[PDB]
Formats: C-alpha cells, structure tokens, sequence
C-alpha cells in the first residue's frame, strides 16, 4: 500500500532512543542497526540517516 513515503522528520521517541544509543556507542554494527528497527519500529536505513546527519552535525567529544 504505502511503501514510498516522503518524510524527513523524527519523533521524540525515536530521537531519544537514538540519542542514548549514539551516546553509549559511536559506531553501529549491522546487527545493532536491526535491533533498533524493532524498538524504534522503522527501516534499517532510517537509523543510518539519523546517524549520518547527527554525526555530521556534531564533532569530537567535549
């Protein structure tokens, strides 16, 4: 039905579960990414995007 959805946003529930994750680990593995697809209930590539935009927005660690 709806496979080609056009949305470039994220919900608090996602931004949160994604924030804490990036805080604990810097790099996400293949299996680790899938583990998030369940809790977050999103595509496997969706997570990569949040990491590509986030990791790019920030730099180094204070």
């Amino acid at each position: 039905g709806t496979r080609r959805r056009g949305r470039q946003t994220y919900t608090r529930y996602q931004t949160l579960e994604l924030e804490k994750e990036f805080h604990t680990n810097h790099y996400l593995t293949r299996r680790r990414r899938i583990e998030m697809a369940h809790a977050l209930c999103l595509t496997e590539r969706q997570i990569k995007i949040w990491f590509q935009n986030r990791r790019m927005k920030l730099k180094k660690e204070i």
